[PDB]
């Protein structure tokens, strides 16, 4: 209320004349009116504050209750592998509630603290102001004899808390108890040492580099007389593959901006994680490397292999770092996370996790990388020929096309392996928890890929032949796609994030409590997810307007860094909605 | 880890006797560790006790001058006077207070470190006797668990507010406000970013540079003027990124530059600042290069790159604003001024180190005079056509010796010097260093001249430059081998008559190895003797275009010395001066 103290003090010395500015009488008439309002704006300060001390008690004396149950529950929990991690939860959960009533106490603490020193400190401005000594009185009477203040009780229980729950869980583990319930906890990264950060901008720098000479020498030095399309074809999906990794790394620095726990929902290591530096200098490393070897390719010093090594070492030594045997180079989070492939492909064995349906979710918008692998494979095995110098193949020749075409249809195998396994995980799921609220309708979101995939590939196979009755499935499969397009969309933003929901309050078209800064923030990634889940739309604009051959190969790989946009953006509200439930 | 490789590491015998032997060696090594650890629990435990009676006597003390101070008030200057013996006393308790809690920390530290430790061997001898003893006796001690001094100076620091600041419960809590003590210097990380990304791009722009220079670069067209320009500006960065190695360096070694800098507690910079200005400078240096070969720009003459590049240097110094260490280049912008003078202002410590560092800057002097030399009566500003791009007599009669004007540029630092030497015998009346550095440095315009003559002289034809030449080489050695004895004797303060153990070296040191001393030595004699190299190549038939090639090559070496020489000159001035 010190505003509200400064603003009466400079309303009375403005109420206030001079000497013989004004009578007497109407000066002392102005004086009264003065001391009148003062005295209202005090007996309203008084009443607010009794009304904010009356709040405090009775919040404390509720988080006290709430800190009685916990601690009860968890030794009846106690006195009666899993359960290891699940008693190890709740003493995180208990140490975590008890650090939370700590602050919330030294929180009240300073705040009753600057409360008193703003009513002393307006008590003396209207003392020097207006002559009168009501206002020491009044903070004498409130400030110095603030039950708040006088009630110590709070820390010494708190304490006494604490001391129980290390005692009972810790077993006299005081250093992680400390840990646990220190004062800081964001906020400060904490900062690597240096060595790392230097590492990420040093190959930050040279991949930009690589890259301005890379796009220099495809402008200038190229020339357009043989098709280089192909490259792309085996390249794309690498890159694909490395900017992921870019985006993942601001990702995780986002749950460190909102303070969302994170690192539990995972189940990993909490004394043991990965901090977004070394995300980035494994993206900068694999970037570099992929510059290397495009340039390598791009320009071919030596007259002797022109092609056939470069991409080949360049994925050879990218899977043989994925599975490097050797305890250096992130050993652990490579055994984790190839342990994690193992358990989401070997499903019926273990119960299904966060981390598994969510890695399973990040393949299904990275099947452009099996794309490009079926491609690579399609391309060594059947119609190229080792034995040949450079590779300038007219295409005239009838050889082309051979595996350009869908030839035995493999190519809806290989775009729907996410599809299905997402299908599988949630039948599992609906076998194990019984409940078929939340699985049957998403077995038929997943499901309807299925009929998509089978439904393009059908038309592109028939289209050749004739059978002008063509028109009737294309336009099944147009309204296939809008169902589906719907279908994600509504689950979405319904389920995924919580939005829209029918309780929504003053935060329209949001949910109760939110986490992230800014709603700008919400409104712009809803925009942005509502026109890219139709980029293929667009797609079919051109084939309703263009006749010219093989238009769509370009802007499918204008498009394929999109669909990873779209789950960056999606990752972000997926935790914090996630945060609410469990799985 | 100590415990868990040192352990490791023993690899018993699984049969080499009976049970019973392998038994009695681990209960004697459980007895040995029990031993130690009740030592050390004994020894924090007297500690502990030190620290808590120290912190009772001064919480005694502290309440003895609160009652005394409360009993004087209870009963203009002496309003004044009671106020200043507050003050006086609530600094005294908040300095006793925060020793205390010092001392609580450490001693905490110490038990959650010596019980962690216990742990830890109780993990890897796969034993609980260890744990157990330290959770009965370790984690039960009281002295820990009581919190009751933080909640008594609480209280106590807000009967002062009350009682004597008449209600001032914010400034006596913030003048009391001492809990989670610790602070450091960390460098911002956002720094160690940028110094990588500029390092990155400075060494991949370098090897595109010798790419293009190998492969695309064609004879006809002239380099030697080019490379004349670029090697100042090489010189230049390399220079700041030696200046940041010598002063990380000193840092580490722990030699307080600052205090004999007389600079700001703040030191105007860090050797990450220096790293990123020189990478930026490089980063210039070479996007100017390839600028000027490769020309891919329209019709932009190539002649323009390195002035803007150059005009940025003194554009990054005479820069108006507020930005780019706003701190440093005005102080250097300022000790260059100072310098440059001489007679005019005091002499100091870092003009004396300024001088000494632009002695050996030699190139970076007279590079310029070559530029504004072709840039005067050399240029073709106007047009493009047959204006002579070629080379001739003519056009080079300047970057030979020919005027002074190349001597007195190659001899300006030595000129400061001497003249600041001169400064400090005239102000401090002290003869043996000043006059024997006088000497020392004219033996640098002796040779400056002789050089000059003999090389005036030659293009006339008088048959006595077939003589004095002779005379120039030995006039080389009577200066050189004087230099040496001075940078041992007095200027590193090495070769000790006095020398006691240590051979070779003084008493008392500061770097860890001596083989860094050795090397020191002996590099040093092989560059102060650089100069007989040029001489041996330049003494049969002159090979076409091959006269300047040396000096590129042995110009970085010559700062290299200046990289080892500043190591022990501010070790040797503040170990024995301070």
């Amino acid at each position: 209320q010190y505003e509200a103290f400064k603003d009466m003090l400079y309303s009375a010395q403005d109420q206030a004349p001079s000497v013989e500015v004004t009578d007497e009488d109407t000066v002392k008439r102005y004086f009264a009116k003065f001391e009148e309002k003062f005295f209202q704006t005090c007996e309203k300060e008084l009443a607010k504050i009794n009304t904010f001390y009356s709040e405090k008690l009775a919040e404390a004396q509720r988080r006290f209750a709430t800190l009685q149950n916990e601690l009860q529950s968890s030794l009846d929990a106690q006195k009666e592998s899993h359960e290891e991690r699940v008693q190890h939860r709740n003493i995180k959960d208990l140490k975590l509630a008890f650090s939370e009533f700590y602050l919330s106490l030294i929180l009240l603490q300073n705040y009753q603290n600057l409360n008193f020193t703003g009513f002393r400190k307006i008590l003396k401005k209207h003392d020097k102001i207006l002559e009168t000594s009501r206002g020491a009185d009044w903070r004498v009477a409130h400030v110095e004899v603030a039950p708040f203040y006088t009630c110590k009780k709070i820390n010494q229980l708190i304490s006494e808390t604490e001391a129980v729950v290390t005692n009972e869980l810790e077993d006299g583990d005081r250093q992680k108890a400390m840990k646990r319930l220190r004062v800081p906890p964001l906020g400060a990264a904490q900062p690597a040492p240096a060595w790392t950060t230097f590492r990420v901008g040093l190959f930050c720098g040279i991949f930009i580099v690589l890259n301005i000479t890379l796009v220099l020498a495809a402008v200038f030095k190229l020339e357009t007389d043989r098709s280089i399309w192909p490259l792309i074809r085996i390249y794309r999906g690498g890159f694909l593959l490395i900017e992921f990794l870019f985006l993942l790394g601001i990702n995780t620095y986002g749950w460190r901006q909102a303070g969302v726990n994170h690192v539990l929902i995972f189940e990993l290591n909490p004394r043991s994680n990965l901090s977004h530096q070394h995300l980035f200098e494994i993206a900068g490393f694999l970037g570099i490397l992929w510059c290397l070897s495009l340039l390598a390719c791009f320009f071919a010093p030596i007259s002797v292999i022109p092609t056939y090594v470069y991409p080949l070492a360049l994925y050879g030594f990218m899977v043989f770092f994925l599975i490097n045997p050797t305890k250096t180079f992130y050993y652990k989070s490579r055994f984790w996370l190839l342990k994690l492939l193992f358990r989401v492909f070997t499903a019926p064995f273990h119960k299904v996790g966060f981390a598994d349906f969510w890695l399973a979710d990040q393949l299904n918008s990275l099947s452009v990388i099996l794309m490009d692998l079926e491609y690579m494979i399609c391309f060594y095995s059947l119609e190229l020929k080792w034995d040949e110098s450079k590779g300038l193949l007219p295409n005239n020749s009838e050889e082309s096309g051979i595996c350009h075409k869908y030839t035995y249809g493999v190519r809806a195998i290989v775009q729907c392996i996410p599809a299905w396994l997402r299908f599988i995980q949630c039948l599992r799921r609906y076998r194990d928890t019984k409940r078929a609220f939340p699985h049957l309708v998403n077995a038929g979101k997943y499901s309807t890929t299925f009929f998509m995939v089978t439904f393009a590939a059908l038309y592109s196979t028939h289209k050749e032949r004739g059978h002008s009755d063509t028109m009737v499935f294309f336009y099944l499969w147009i309204v296939f796609y809008i169902i589906s397009s719907c279908y994600t969309l509504i689950w979405d933003l319904k389920m995924d994030w919580g939005l829209f929901d029918k309780n929504a309050g003053e935060n329209t078209f949001l949910r109760e409590e939110i986490v992230y800064p800014q709603k700008a923030y919400y409104y712009c990634a809803i925009i942005e997810d509502v026109i890219l889940r139709f980029a293929w739309t667009i797609q079919i604009s051109i084939t309703s307007t263009t006749l010219l051959p093989h238009s769509g190969d370009i802007i499918a790989t204008v498009f394929a860094p999109l669909e990873v946009f779209r789950r960056f953006v999606w990752n972000f509200f997926r935790l914090e909605n996630e945060h609410l439930n469990n799985c």
